[PDB]
């Protein structure tokens, strides 16, 4: 009505799925990575899930370069690390800001969202087709139909871990999903989310044809917590123990994924290397509860603001550079061989 | 989609708008109320916005009797109060329970949402058509298209004040919106939410036709905080909130939720909160621009065999006699603050 | 799309069905009438189906006045006639012209089709709720979803009996369907259509949600020919016998509905009474194959034109000329008398 | 809905458009061919439109082989003939085609048939061979009409208001067949109705019903296909020309060599060719086009052999080369 200025046409998921179908290789990649993460979340596999990549995708060419480098390390460190690339097309803002490649691919408030979906699905498809699994945050309620079939692992953001519609979304997603602890370090909201997402739900959603409908979900038991800090970090064994106690109390597996960035690094990118030190000591000491980690990495460390932009630098959160990334990864895989 | 078991047809919004179109009376009710709340939020009216009514509606018949009683008080106290009926269809919770009138109108877990939507719109239509404005809660992104044209005020869920998708929704709502503070009593997320909601946004949404589309909003400047709690209705807390709002550059105004934490989960304590808030107002507090009270015909609650008439099946409410006294307490207070 | 000037929002059928649901009595009218026509078609009832009423609906008020009068005769004559009102909202044109109430309800080329659908369904609902069944021509491929649940009988026009998409539509309609012979008098196109409509089909159509979809139909066994004349009228006994033998050779029951109007009256509205006199003699003489008739009838006889700009007369056709109410009463009593004589 | 058994999902047009967008080559083929046919119909080109190809496409491989052979004769005889391939994906009966049942088994895999048909049309146009189609359905056109340079309304639907409405909004020129009996009145009526603007309900590229308004289509003409007796002779053209002139329309005609004009015999198409060539070479400027049922192999088959029709019987490639050259020489003599 009065506060809706304009309404514009939107391609339906089925149109993106027809233009950019999954290649056989892409399908195989997704299936294998999901099965491997299920094996890790059920304890049958001792390796570590590493979700690593840019805070946000804004340049498909650099992403293709990053993916080529990360894919090499995935094949080399595969005995200790299940590497999944961060391919974030959606970004939650504390108040306002650039919301990601889908919402605004030209970074200029043009909102060419149909091109955003075309660009994002094609990049996601090419990455998977090369053999590299991909991960994203599921923030929007309507975009998942265009992308989810190419997602090997998903995240629910700290500012939406408490959101019913997002817990419902998780309960129907074909991939494992991680829920961030609240902005204040509150762990309870995430356990409740894991519990909710493991149950069936009945709710309103949008179909592959772009039409609203009633949807019934089965429940997703491949769900786990992601520690991302609060006013202070929470990546330490002590914190891990507290969390593992809350998980056992709730009838849930005492498994944790540790995010080296955001509140766990105080928004200082280089601090991810020190969080890595601490977590690697926990693994080498015997912590089987750390089943995964998450790292904000890019070709060039730091971040830049939004006219032409520097190559390989994040336009959102500051990331560690590739050299630090190659090193961080070997450290993690060294700690995994020690724990084994 | 291997964790999606079934997909069933949903009536498009235009089907419910064609079946239950707004009468001229209902449309006038909504327009007048929205204007009145804007005037209060702009500091151009010294009257108190009162959103009052059941925790959740589970019986349209009892809701219409409530609306008749409340309408009478709305006319008697209009010089001091802008009375809006709380027409909430669900109690958001994580534990198991009735999913509300839209999700489960027959209260049996049959999830007859088409039926629920029909019942909800018809009730909203009837209440507005009688002259009583209605206030709702926005818990998802798809049902507002069926109902918001009959809402004069809305509240975003407490568990979603932080969510970008709910802030995007508020940016394009035609009615004023209240954002609840944090479970710790902090006001930062609600300030972030008011800022975000006041900005223009572009996002994906379902249209009146039942199809996803791209929508651009203007931003909603009629948003405010709701203080809902340990309790935070006290004058110290109100001063603290006013300070945070002034520093953030927002108007130092607040709506106070008398129920839940602010009442330590004891329905009768809403009368204690009322006594305190009335004290703050009569002494001169102009920041308190609204209140929220959980009220029904019959006080208390019951668990969902027949049910007691007019008694909440969700959270406990004050009953009509207390409601009549509370509203007179608030009105006498508005007279005092004035002169 | 260089020749598509404008595209506009259309209410989906679920909106009209939700706004105007069938009442209990309306649904009863439709179900009873369809069953009664099925019975006549199977040879288990000796009554005459009579489809009668305006060439086109353009005024809901006159249409309801007409319906009330017709309903009273429907009740009075129901041992002899199964009376169904023509409630035609769609008109096929020889070239160009007003396409009917749905396409253009204000009759001024404003094409307010959403209001037309609303006006049309509400009228169909009021007429059925009163107890009077309704008949229409199925011309448009999208409008049936808005109306077909309130239709007891349908016609596929002379210009579309040959059309594959209309034969497909008929194969999935829940009501009996009449196929008019071709505009040049050809019977075979009508027999082919009956056989086509009796078979299952798979085709593209629009659902009640206004979306395209793939539909599978079961086939419609309640189809028959309508005799509407060609270069010359084809209502006489010589013509009915050729149609009877033509139908049997194709393996179909020798049954016919005769349209008294259009080419069988040589487009001279009062000649419907001359056809009536001949068809009555045939029926009362023992002709069982004549299972129905069709008559263009209004409150006031004649027609009038919209081209004038003059205010329209009440109760008078803006399309084909029609007989007025007095002749209509006399004609229905003639038919009932003949059906009684056929029996005794 | 007692007589409706099942309702199955259908890809919206936007899905097939996104999967199979028009190459710039395809788009240019379409545009140039449409503008050239306009020029023939406005009488500013003495060239002859030739719509030629199989009665029906059942094998995309054989259809692409035909397209290749025909493109050669197209560029060779371009100064006399505007050659457009007949790519007929919907068939009228009383098997509805590759779109309705691509695998030919009553499996009715229409989403696959739509995918196959749009791909074949896109490939043929990308090559430089414009395509011609029959418009039988009101929904299929939104998935294929962008790749069509000319279209026909079948004889069984010339009289139908809903097909005239569709014709009035098509971006391509349209031919209307005379009805089964040699009479042109329904076809003259159809040309007049399709020339006028119309408002009607249709399905958009998004798969939703909506109200559309059309401008009218002035690029419509008659197609003589005969009836009980053939109507391609000079006497017949003259009668049709007088009828057209009385109705107020350009006195122009396309002549279908097959069907009744051939009395259901594929070799008689060569005889009609003889006759029409004699008429054109004698100075008949009113014959602006012809239609021939041609395949790589001659004849037909039922319920397969390669490059042979499973519908109407067609002429083989040798006869096809000969006929195209005959028409070209005839148009050369008309010009000279
Ligand atoms: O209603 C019927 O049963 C019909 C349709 C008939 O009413 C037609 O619509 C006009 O006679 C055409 O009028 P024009 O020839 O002026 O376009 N039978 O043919
Ligand atoms: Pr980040
Ligand atoms: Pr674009
Ligand atoms: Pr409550
Ligand atoms: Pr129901
Ligand atoms: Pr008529
Ligand atoms: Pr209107
Ligand atoms: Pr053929
Ligand atoms: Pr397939």
């Amino acid at each position: 009505d009065l506060r809706i200025k304009e309404i514009k046409e939107l391609l339906p998921p089925v149109a993106l799925l027809e233009k950019f179908p999954a290649t056989e290789n892409a399908a195989n990649t997704v299936a294998h990575a999901r099965k491997a993460i299920h094996k890790i979340l059920k304890g049958n596999d001792d390796r570590l899930l590493v979700v690593i990549g840019p805070c946000s995708i804004h340049d498909p060419v650099a992403a293709k370069e990053y993916a080529t480098r990360l894919l090499a390390l995935r094949e080399e460190l595969k005995d200790e690390l299940e590497i999944v690339m961060r391919v974030y097309f959606e970004k939650p803002r504390t108040t306002v800001g650039w919301k990601g490649l889908i919402n605004d691919p030209h970074m200029d408030n043009s909102f060419q969202i149909n091109d955003g979906l075309r660009i994002a699905r094609k990049l996601l498809l090419d990455i998977n087709d090369s053999g590299l699994p991909a991960a994203g945050e599921f923030l929007d309620m309507i975009t998942p139909q265009y992308l989810a079939d190419l997602m090997s692992w998903g995240a629910i953001g700290a500012r939406t871990t408490e959101s019913q519609v997002h817990r419902e979304l998780a309960s129907g997603l074909s991939c494992p999903v991680g829920f961030k602890n609240g902005t204040d370090g509150t762990i309870k909201v995430a356990i409740d989310a894991i519990n909710a997402a493991g149950a069936p739900h009945c709710f309103l959603s949008v179909t592959k044809w772009g039409h609203s409908a009633i949807v019934n979900t089965s429940g997703n038991g491949d769900c786990h917590i992601i520690l991302r800090g609060g006013k202070e970090p929470n990546y330490s064994a002590k914190h891990v123990a507290e969390v593992k106690e809350g998980l056992n109390k709730a009838g849930l597996p005492a498994q944790v994924m540790i995010d080296f960035s955001h509140a766990n690094s105080s928004k200082q990118f280089k601090k991810q290397m020190d969080v890595c030190a601490d977590v690697c000591q926990q693994i080498a000491g015997g912590e089987k509860a750390i089943i995964g980690v998450m790292v904000e990495s890019h070709l060039v460390e730091g971040n830049q603001s939004l006219e032409p932009l520097a190559y390989g630098k994040s336009i959102t959160d500051a990331c560690i550079g590739w050299e630090d990334t190659d090193a961080l990864l070997r450290q993690l895989a060294n700690a995994v061989k020690a724990r084994r």
